[PDB]
């Protein structure tokens, strides 16, 4: 139940929900699954699969009728598709109630009301005619992480006729081994002196959770394939005995080039009807010639072998491909075939992008030059949470005090101190335990706790506590920070937030209604996204929003600004920059090309606002921004002029 109210700043109408309804709504706010419904290719492929199987079943079984089951019906799209194009009957399940009513609602007010009936159970909990066809879009980037195996497997035994047909009928998962400095950087334990054999934290597989990334937006020069795609797994969705939760396979292939396997890229394809003619194929842009379509709710993934594996031109090599019910992982021959978890400690604290970020800074000569310059022969103190900056300062500083409140990072930092035998660094927990006045404070700033990637402003409070102790003249860097936005025309990104409307000639606008109400109730106004992964063209200069000078005091800060060039843009990115001594660190936009293509930092996610629909066509948008001394939070509202 959505409670209407009026934004007192922008006049727009918004909703809210009562605490008991919050979780329900949040879920329902995620029920769009980004661009899922606007993935016209995925739709045209389910349809086509439905045409074939409905026809062939019509033909086969004697009473020329056909009963289709839709698991995870969502808005009902897939049932509407089944009914139209022939299903005498369509029963359609959905574990999530509010999405149950949505699908009954839209499915009632329809030409196919007669044929379609919505049940709000999980497939795996049910007992009833038997189904002649099962249709289910119940996949994620890993293919199996959303329960698809059990879902088809069990539906097949209990819910469907023998000789059932299923849409999709079949799939493969492919891995491609690549050498890539880039990809390594997302997983590599930071090596302080740069050499290959440094292992200050011992060895680790890194994080086991999926690394989904848009590999289409990766630059050709950033990686080098060593071989042709390898089939890891084949799934057969029509035969329960072929669906198996825990599996392992050694796979073989012939390398077409020598190189080290820094990563294995993966994606899947599905055969919509078992004919070998109509596929959804998640191969990226650079290796997907007949069924490429941008989308975001599905993507490709990167995986890392636990140990180094080298491969040689024209020589055969093997990779062990493993899955349990929900996850895929890969390993080397003669090595433990179990799913591994970070044991190093670092993997499990830092995101992939932050791990990249730390390897980037460790390798950055220009940034390392300013640290050296600023640190020389001095006592420096570092603030941050999980920020390795202190360990650079150490190259040149007389003495470094790293202040980090998180016990787990201190242990990590103590391991770096031990492994490289650093003789000039101590670590303390609390800002107030810095009792020897340092010559300078250095920060990035980075706090792993930041609620939002554009907001590491705890730095500003830590600075004040150090000024209270040691005088307003305390030298600190960075000396100034600024929040910045820029109007951008994204190629496709915006489909994750824009209205869904009429799809394959079906009116889903009811779902836009409840989805928008849910979203206004639960979402942040400014999304977060790894913008290096999304293509587009910038439509104006970056504009300044809030600025945070460092010579105190900390102060709430207000900004109301017009953002122009929106009539041809479709999003507004936001990020932070800092003057660290004599250089500029950007957590976002790094450069813009002659043709207007922006480049973004891979080591952070950035903010993006997508114009609400009442605002889709305005030429300028009013952006109210607000930093609050009391919470350290920043709040945004976006309105008309
Ligand atoms: N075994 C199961 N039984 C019922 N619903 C399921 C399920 N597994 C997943 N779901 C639901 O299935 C949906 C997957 S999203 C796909 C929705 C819609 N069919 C479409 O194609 O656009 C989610 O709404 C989720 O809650």
């Amino acid at each position: 139940m959505f409670l209407e109210k009026i934004n007192q700043k922008t006049g727009e109408r918004e909703w809210v929900v009562a605490e008991e309804d919050y979780d329900m709504a949040q879920e329902l706010a995620r029920s769009r699954f980004g661009d899922m419904i606007l993935d016209f290719d995925r739709n045209d492929k389910f349809l086509a699969g439905l045409k074939t199987t409905i026809a062939e079943k019509k033909h086969e079984n004697t009473d020329g009728k056909v009963h289709v089951l839709d698991i995870g019906t969502g808005t009902g799209l897939l049932s509407l598709m089944a009914a139209r194009e022939g299903a005498d009957k369509v029963t359609a399940l959905e574990v999530f109630k509010p999405m149950g009513d949505c699908a009954r609602h839209i499915t009632s007010n329809s030409p196919w009301s007669d044929k379609i009936t919505v049940i709000s159970e999980r497939s795996t909990d049910v007992s009833q005619s038997r189904a002649d066809i099962i249709v289910a879009e119940v996949f994620d980037t890993e293919l199996i992480g959303e329960g698809a195996l059990r879902t088809f497997k069990e539906a097949l035994e209990r819910l469907a006729k023998p000789g059932c047909r299923v849409v999709p009928s079949t799939g493969n998962v492919y891995i491609v081994p690549v050498e890539s400095h880039l990809l390594k950087m997302f997983n590599d334990i930071p090596r302080l002196n740069g050499e290959k054999d440094e292992e200050p934290l011992g060895r680790c597989s890194g994080t086991a959770a999926v690394f989904d990334v848009q590999l289409s937006e990766m630059k050709t020069h950033e990686f080098r394939e060593l071989s042709e795609p390898i089939v890891a797994f084949k799934f057969d969705f029509e035969h329960e005995e072929k669906i198996i939760f825990d599996e392992s396979f050694v796979r073989e292939a012939v390398a077409h080039s020598s190189g080290t396997i820094d990563a294995l890229l993966m994606w899947w394809d599905i055969d919509m009807d078992r004919n070998g003619t109509t596929f959804i194929d998640m191969g990226p842009k650079w290796k997907n010639k007949n069924n490429y379509a941008w989308r975001d709710h599905w993507m490709q993934a990167v995986y890392y072998l636990p140990e180094k594996k080298k491969v040689e031109m024209n020589q055969t090599f093997e990779i062990v491909c493993n899955h349990d019910e929900f996850s895929l992982w890969f390993s080397n021959v003669g090595k433990d075939k179990s799913r591994s978890y970070c044991v190093c400690g670092l993997h499990s604290m830092l995101s992939r992008q932050t791990v990249y970020h730390v390897n980037e800074m460790f390798e950055n000569q220009k940034f390392k030059d300013e640290v050296d310059k600023l640190s020389k022969g001095l006592h420096v103190a570092t603030v941050g949470e999980g920020s390795f900056l202190g360990l650079l300062a150490a190259k040149t500083a007389k003495r470094v005090t790293i202040i980090d409140g998180n016990e787990r990072f201190r242990d990590i930092f103590f391991k770096y101190i031990h492994y490289y035998k650093l003789t000039n660094v101590e670590i303390i927990e609390k800002v107030t335990s810095l009792t020897d006045s340092p010559d300078i404070v250095l920060a990035e700033p980075f706090y792993m706790s930041a609620m939002n990637p554009w907001n590491h402003l705890r730095f500003l409070y830590d600075v004040e506590v150090l000024k209270m102790m040691h005088g307003d003249e305390l030298r600190v860097e960075p000396h100034m920070g600024v929040l910045k936005a820029i109007p951008e025309k994204f190629e496709d990104l915006q489909n994750i937030a824009s209205d869904v409307g009429t799809v394959n000639g079906f009116d889903l606008s009811f779902f836009d209604e409840i989805s928008t109400k849910a979203r206004t109730a639960t979402d942040a106004i400014v999304d977060e996204q790894s913008l290096w992964e999304y293509a587009g063209i910038v439509k104006g200069d970056a504009v300044e929003i809030l600025r945070f000078p460092i010579d105190g005091r900390v102060s709430s800060q207000k900004c109301v600004v017009n953002i122009d060039n929106m009539s041809s843009s479709n999003a507004i990115p936001m990020w932070m920059e800092w003057e660290f001594g004599g250089i500029n660190l950007s957590t976002g936009l790094l450069s813009i090309s002659s043709a207007g293509v922006p480049e973004w930092n891979k080591g952070y996610k950035q903010g993006v606002y997508f114009p609400i629909t009442a605002l889709r066509n305005d030429k300028s948008l009013c952006l109210h921004a607000l930093f609050d001394k009391s919470t350290g939070d920043i709040n945004f509202q976006f309105g008309k002029s």
